[PDB]
């Protein structure tokens, strides 16, 4: 899986 920082 993964993730994003904005």
């Amino acid at each position: 899986g993964g993730y994003m920082l904005g």
